[PDB]
């Protein structure tokens, strides 16, 4: 596997923060990016249009079995954790029905797992507003990886939970407004 990848973790305020974020990178954006937003069965398909809608970059859900592109953000459907697996030098994603990890599924924390994984210190895990402490444990996957974190700053955040509890864990490389975030993933990737 080549190149690295972004995963996003997001909940409360999370579309307003991605608003800053994903319509202001480069169609030719060279890192597949992967959104975990926390939110009830049917409605992760409506924030994958809102955003392709802005965006130059293609965004939709993501499918079973599907080949993760660079040039695409993938919103994780509802009912299921979404995986990635590493096949035959490519990663395709897979849906995974294991309990819920908080109240939550999909939780960024299994994405995250598994892109560190397979990414290793080529992952970039950004965690943005939101409650709880979902991208907490997956955040410390990705610097045991030799990855790279950042952790939305309490400005932009609509709920500092998320972000918070990473920072406390001494996990964020970069604490970052939302509308720094896209600048920063441009001069990482």
């Amino acid at each position: 596997v080549s190149g690295k990848i972004v995963v996003i973790g997001s909940s409360t305020g999370g579309p307003r923060s991605l608003d800053m974020i994903i319509p202001n990178l480069p169609k030719n954006f060279p890192a597949p990016i992967v959104v975990v937003q926390h939110m009830p069965p049917g409605f992760t398909k409506s924030l994958a249009m809102r955003l392709d809608s802005t965006s130059e970059l293609t965004v939709k859900e993501a499918e079973d079995g599907e080949e993760v592109k660079p040039g695409f953000v993938y919103i994780a459907p509802g009912d299921f954790h979404l995986g990635l697996k590493a096949q035959n030098g490519k990663v395709f994603f897979f849906l995974d029905k294991s309990d819920k990890i908080n109240n939550v599924r999909p939780a960024v924390d299994f994405t995250l797992d598994k892109a560190a994984e397979i990414y290793k210190s080529k992952t970039i895990a950004v965690i943005l507003t939101g409650m709880g402490k979902d991208g907490t444990k997956g955040a410390f996957k990705v610097k045991f990886y030799g990855g790279t974190v950042i952790a939305e700053d309490k400005e932009t955040c609509v709920v500092f939970g998320m972000p918070k509890s990473v920072i406390e864990e001494g996990y964020a490389d970069y604490v970052l407004p939302a509308y720094k975030i896209p600048e920063k993933l441009i001069e990482l990737v």
